[PDB]
C-alpha cells in the first residue's frame, strides 16, 4: 500500500537494503526527514548516501567523466608509474552520459597468488583524498573502495559515486572486459567462447574438456588476448553494444 510505498522509497538510498529498509519502517521511520532526524539509527554506509541523496540521483556527463578520469590518471601516475588504471563503466563504451565512475586498478606486484596488499589500494586513495577529489567513503576493504568524491570547483558539481576495484594482474583483462559489458556483449561473447571450447568469466579464460568440468586458465595479457584465444574479430568497447 502507500506504505509499501514506503519501503520503496528508503531503498532509493544507498545502503537502504529491504531488510535494512523493513526494519526501519517498524521503527516509523518512512519519509526522509524521518531518517535525518534518525542517523543513529543508521550505519555510516547508510549515512552518506543519505547525505547525498539527491546528488546521486543524477546523471554524469561525458565532460565531467572525462575530467573525472584525468585526475584519477595522473594522481596513480606519480605514486607509480606501474600501476594500471582503466575507466569501465557504459563510459568506456563512449557513453554519452554515466550514473558513477568505475575505476580497475591493478599492478605487477599484485597476482592472485599474493593476494594480501591493500596498502597497494589504500595508497592511491589516501593521495586522492589528500588532492581532495574523494570527499568520503561508504566502505573500503582490502581490495575494494566505494565512496564519494567530487571535481574540484573554481567558484559547484554534485558528489559522484565512485568505486575502486585492485585486481590481480593475471585476472585484470578479463576483469576490464567483464566490466566493460555491456551484458549483453559479454553473455554472447561468452556463448561464443563455448563454441570455441572456452570457458570465460570475470577473472579468466579456461579451455574445456570431455564431460564439460574443465579448466586451466590461459595467460592473457590484454583484452586483445581474449579475443584471440576464441578467434574473433577484435571489438572496440564502442563496437560491444551487444
Amino acid at each position: 500500500d502507500d506504505t509499501s510505498s514506503s519501503i520503496n522509497f528508503l531503498t532509493r538510498v544507498t545502503g537502504i537494503g529491504p531488510s535494512a529498509a523493513r526494519k526501519l519502517v517498524d521503527e516509523g521511520i518512512k519519509t526522509l526527514e524521518d531518517l535525518r532526524k534518525n542517523e543513529d539509527k543508521l550505519n555510516h554506509h547508510q549515512r552518506i548516501g543519505l547525505k547525498y541523496f539527491e546528488d546521486f540521483e543524477k546523471r554524469i556527463p561525458r565532460e565531467e567523466m572525462l575530467q573525472m578520469q584525468d585526475i584519477v590518471l595522473n594522481e596513480v601516475k606519480k605514486l607509480d608509474p606501474e600501476y594500471i588504471a582503466t575507466v569501465c563503466g557504459s563510459f568506456r563504451r563512449g557513453a554519452e552520459s554515466s550514473g558513477d565512475m568505475d575505476v580497475l586498478l591493478t599492478h605487477p606486484n599484485f597476482t592472485s597468488e599474493s593476494s594480501k596488499q591493500p596498502k597497494l589500494l589504500h595508497r592511491v586513495v589516501e593521495q586522492l583524498q589528500k588532492v581532495r577529489f574523494i570527499t568520503d567513503t561508504l566502505s573500503k576493504g582490502e581490495t575494494k573502495f566505494m565512496g564519494v568524491c567530487q571535481l574540484p570547483s573554481e567558484n559547484e558539481y554534485p558528489h559522484r559515486r565512485i568505486d575502486i576495484r585492485l585486481i590481480p594482474k593475471d585476472q585484470y583483462y578479463c576483469g576490464v572486459l567483464y566490466f566493460t559489458g555491456s551484458d549483453i556483449f559479454n553473455k554472447n561473447m561468452r556463448a561464443h567462447a563455448l563454441e570455441k571450447g572456452f570457458t570465460i568469466n570475470e577473472y579468466t579464460i579456461r579451455p574445456l574438456g570431455v564431460t564439460g568440468v574443465a579448466g586451466e586458465p590461459l595467460p592473457v595479457d590484454s583484452e586483445q588476448d581474449i579475443f584471440d584465444y576464441i578467434q574473433w574479430r577484435y571489438r572496440e568497447p564502442k563496437d560491444r553494444s551487444e
